[PDB]
């Protein structure tokens, strides 16, 4: 409890959880686009298009009371950030560093990729970093098909080994998704939001992702699951 997140593009679409067991929000974005009472929103630093507002911004979500920040989304993967291991530790000191008095700080949030992408990156990123990068928790994704769960707890378990090694207790998984029509999608959640309930070296994590989830401004049996399991 107090670690499900709603992960949106479209603020009007979070109405239908209201009232669920959800601690925080996030939009990929660094400003909200509105205003969620009782929920904390987390403004994220997306990738070198915003380093131009990003002072601008990190001083606003603070103001408002965010406790955290989140580094570059994807940075492994061509059509996301799109950045180097070592370009990527050079923008982490420059603009999330100066916060680090005042907020929690999150890594770029890798993909699932094989290695020398995904957890691969991250072990790059960490390298060129050489412990110059001040990281509260590592910020990690999974999607692939519901039938690879297994594939699902060893990523995210190799993902917490990998933050013990260099001094970073905790992750949050800030996309998954188990792949496949809804019966596939349901029984996808009912094992891994309890595994993830319990799991001591996960602080966070989103399913992917709040708008797929509500049609018209009804809940999908995923979404009803994802509310009440
Ligand atoms: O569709 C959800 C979100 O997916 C992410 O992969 C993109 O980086 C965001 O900018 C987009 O809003």
């Amino acid at each position: 409890s107090g670690k499900r997140g709603l992960a949106y593009n479209n603020i009007n679409l979070l109405t239908a959880f209201e009232g669920g067991p959800f601690s925080w929000s996030y939009n990929w974005e660094p400003r909200p686009g509105g205003y969620t009472a009782g929920i904390e929103y987390v403004p994220m630093l997306w990738g070198p298009r915003g380093y131009g507002s990003w002072n601008a911004d990190a001083e606003a979500g603070i103001a408002a009371g965010s406790k955290n920040l989140l580094a570059f989304n994807e940075p492994d993967i061509a059509s996301q950030a799109n950045m180097s291991p070592e370009a990527a530790a050079a923008a982490y000191q420059k603009y999330m560093n100066p916060y680090a008095a005042r907020a929690r700080l999150g890594s770029p949030a890798v993909s699932n990729g094989a290695p020398p992408k995904g957890l691969g990156w991250m072990q790059g990123f960490l390298d060129v970093c050489a412990g110059n990068c001040k990281i509260d928790f590592l910020a990690v994704h999974w999607h692939g098909p519901s039938g690879n769960v297994d594939d699902f707890k060893r990523y995210v378990s190799e993902a917490i080994a990998l933050g013990q090694k260099y001094g970073i207790g905790t992750v949050w998984v800030t996309e998954f998704e188990g792949q496949g029509d809804e019966e596939a999608q349901v029984n996808f959640l009912k094992e891994v939001l309890p595994w993830l309930d319990s799991n001591a070296g996960v602080e966070r994590y989103a399913s992917f992702f709040v708008d797929n989830l509500v049609k018209g401004g009804a809940l999908t049996s995923v979404g009803k699951a994802y509310k009440t399991i």
